[PDB]
């Protein structure tokens, strides 16, 4: 099928740091502007890879069985609920109706699959050690963060708190055995774009966290933010190694965690928190997708894009 | 044996269950009448099984002495000080003197039963990956979740504060190797229903904590009950896997997770907090340990109880 | 090369436990004198350790090499940036501008060091199960600790809150699988001096977190203690297979997580909280220190303490 599900990655990132810039307009009017064009293109883009995604369960559904059955590869199907949240939470500013049963679609959709999907792994015997990956943040993290600030923005707070607790004790609980594995097992190189996943939890988690909190940037915050930025230093010294066989399209793994970055940037700043180390944020993760933008527009001239 | 160490969950799910509803006495009147009942019926299930134990001690020591030094089975001795510790907190609305003896000599005895043992492990050489069992959740998260109740009881709120965060700490670093071997590695029926123990941690740490910070249902709390209903979905999913060879005594495992749900429901309800999700947790936790004594009387009636 | 790495545990040590004292000196005089005597002996011994350390990366290089790149060895050169850091805290209530240059040189160094080495680890097949040490706290965690306290200290409470967190998740997220092996594999005698590192995580957390939000008391702080102890106790059990081999030197490797209760205790007491807890820790933790110190003039007298 021609479109690998890894690549909802790519409105995952564009929608995030569309709430990112939102977040700036009444600091800067213009954000808005910047805002609404990343949010309509991340919306675009989702609405094409839903149906494509939707083409491939009617007519390749083997495919979709064997990633699904996968102990590995199950885990980015968890995209999809996801960016179904996140496209949601861009539309509220302009129908918060269709934006709300997007979200309670993509809660549900995603508290299922993990319901049915991650509790089955405890069977045992299928899952390995060399299953052991970073995607597995996805449904098992960032789906509870996603569905935390999705539900926070629709007024259920102490229900977003629920999803919130459940994606952090799940990161804390995983990321151990993760980093001993990384540690023990030479990641292969058609996995190591994968290793962006791992820039994610804390951004993602202080993300949402400030999303519930009403922006109060507080003693967790500021502990969050500190191992995010300890995670990514680490992944910057291990960039020419991630890159080792070449620049992918699986770098947009990254971009949750960049994102992310940038919106919980945007929170330190309104709070008057660390606003030099703010601004380098934003800065620098708005250059990063905006490089993983002009790679992807590279390779779609080249035809280089779909499989 | 005639009785099996791992039958003293039958008497902490109840004892506990009495707890939650003395907690409803005062918006609800008759709760106390229930709370009573359960507590007495805890209180003498209690009694009678120290009376057999304290028999395997003296008669049958050497089947004691193997149970302590296995590295799995050692666990289910904590049974024993947690058990005397809820009776005690039981009996203190009725004698607070007697209440407080039993309180300490549970603490006492499961402070000192860790610090002998489960220290010991350290060592190597006897504890193996197969060793990684829910079931160790109970000397090192379960006991020091109890004292820190018990102690907050008795007035000792600080105290009560440093066995909660053993008891916190412990979970969050003991949870994610078990999790990992589970996934790995299947689980033998023969053990399965200490599937279990996973209930517990989360629900049980929450009710501990409520139980020292005078009820305030905070941020904490709410994170702690959206990563244990996040458990329930997982192991309610997992029920039949668990159940595969047929229902048994050791179903009790989950009445630890059962009553804390019952138990850590009452406070959110008083609170305002989800009081809707609080009712429901407060009902289905009800009718499970309903459903555990209903099977239990029927193995008592075909003499299918003791060893 | 006569000095080991290790042997900076003992300025470590000593510095810390200065910092101890200092907090004493408002409600104790006298406090002060026996600070002022730690710090000046525990800058001595650094200024020559630091000497002696330049002149084996001068002469000795490929001895340098050889533990930087070893996946167990390197750990060790966190603690010179780690005294580095201390010996500034020190200074400042002398000279704020040498120790300021201090605290940032050691920070910088750390970060670098870390973000260097530790990373790396990732890139898989160096370290193995069997490097699965306590040492690995040193850059993960303790260092830190440091830079979060030494920057607090210069008025960077954000920052350190930065630091604090990189340390404290770090932690979280390591002792998980150290515990797991430590269970499994038995650590070798010339390893097990490093068992006192274990000490170190939860007293060296709640100092720095206490150093950065100006002494407060509050639940986080008592959760830690509370972790602390029950470490405390594991350790003491099994001190003797500890020493199985006979007393060492590389017992010092308890002074970091000593030196912590002890600073710690300083501002549970100057809180109100705990007092009695307080006093019986900060005694203990200045004996065992005490007896540390006999023991290292012992060896130096019978000229067995430089390689
Ligand atoms: C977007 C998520 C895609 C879901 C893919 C579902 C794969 C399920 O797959 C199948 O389900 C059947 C029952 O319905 C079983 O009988 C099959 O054996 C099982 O493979
Ligand atoms: C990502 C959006 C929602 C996910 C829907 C997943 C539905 C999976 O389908 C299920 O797969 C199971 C195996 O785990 C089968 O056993 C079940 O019979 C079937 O319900
Ligand atoms: C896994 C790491 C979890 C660390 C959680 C940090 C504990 C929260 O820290 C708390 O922050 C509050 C608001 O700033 C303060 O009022 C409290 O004093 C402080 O204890
Ligand atoms: C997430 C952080 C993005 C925020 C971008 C802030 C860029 C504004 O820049 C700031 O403008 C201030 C007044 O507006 C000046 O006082 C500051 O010195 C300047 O740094
Ligand atoms: C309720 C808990 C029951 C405790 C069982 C204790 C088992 C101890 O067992 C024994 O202790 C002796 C020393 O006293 C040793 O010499 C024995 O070799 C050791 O097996
Ligand atoms: C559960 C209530 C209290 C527990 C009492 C346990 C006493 C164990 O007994 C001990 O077992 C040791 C091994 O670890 C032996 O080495 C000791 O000599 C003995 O003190
Ligand atoms: C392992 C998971 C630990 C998560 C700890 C959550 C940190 C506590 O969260 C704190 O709660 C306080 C009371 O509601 C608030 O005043 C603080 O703003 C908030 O930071
Ligand atoms: C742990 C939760 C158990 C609490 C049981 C509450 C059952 C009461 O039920 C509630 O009664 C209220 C008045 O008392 C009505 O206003 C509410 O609508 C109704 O839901
Ligand atoms: C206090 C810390 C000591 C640092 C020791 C550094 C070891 C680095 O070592 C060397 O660095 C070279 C590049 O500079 C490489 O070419 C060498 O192969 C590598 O071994
Ligand atoms: C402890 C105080 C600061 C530490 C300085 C360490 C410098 C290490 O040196 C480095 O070692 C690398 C390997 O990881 C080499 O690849 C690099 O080329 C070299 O920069
Ligand atoms: C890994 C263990 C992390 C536990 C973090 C504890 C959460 C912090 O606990 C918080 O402390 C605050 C200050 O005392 C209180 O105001 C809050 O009510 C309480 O939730
Ligand atoms: C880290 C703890 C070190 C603090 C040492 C305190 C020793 C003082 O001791 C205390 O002195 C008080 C008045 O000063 C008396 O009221 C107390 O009863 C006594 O315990």
């Amino acid at each position: 099928f021609p479109l690998p599900t890894g690549y909802f990655d790519i409105p995952l990132g564009l929608a995030a740091l569309s709430l990112a810039w939102f977040h700036l307009e009444n600091l800067f009017p213009a954000a808005r502007m910047v805002s609404d064009v990343l949010g309509i293109v991340a919306s675009a883009v989702w609405i094409l890879f839903i149906l494509m995604y939707a083409y491939k369960l009617r007519y390749y559904f083997e495919e979709v069985r064997a990633e699904y059955h996968s102990p590995v590869r199950f885990s980015f199907i968890a995209l999809i609920p996801i960016t179904t949240m996140l496209v949601g939470d861009i539309l509220y500013r302009w129908n918060p109706l269709i934006a709300e049963v997007l979200i309670w679609i993509g809660t549900i959709g995603q508290l299922l699959f993990s319901t049915l999907r991650v509790s089955e792994l405890w069977q045992g015997g299928v899952f390995e050690q060399k299953s052991t990956h970073p995607s597995f943040y996805l449904p098992a993290v960032a789906a509870n963060f996603t569905s935390a600030s999705s539900l926070a923005l629709l007024g259920y707070h102490d229900l977003g708190y629920l999803f919130f607790g459940a994606g952090m004790i799940a990161w804390i609980i995983f990321e151990p055995v993760l980093l001993q594995h990384l540690r023990i097992s030479s990641l292969e190189p058609q996995f190591r774009a994968t290793m962006g996943i791992v820039l994610a939890p804390a951004f993602v988690c202080v993300s949402a966290y400030l999303s519930i909190n009403h922006g109060e940037v507080d003693t967790l915050a500021k502990i969050l933010w500190g191992y995010g930025f300890l995670q990514l230093f680490f992944l910057l010294r291990l960039f020419p190694w991630i890159v080792e066989k070449g620049l992918n399209i699986g770098l947009w793994a990254f971009s949750a965690g960049l994102a992310s970055m940038a919106n919980s940037a945007t929170a330190f700043y309104h709070g008057n928190v660390l606003q030099g180390v703010s601004i380098f944020a934003f800065v620098f993760s708005n250059v990063m997708i905006g490089l993983l933008v002009l790679m992807t527009i590279y390779k779609l001239t080249k035809g280089q894009f779909f499989l």
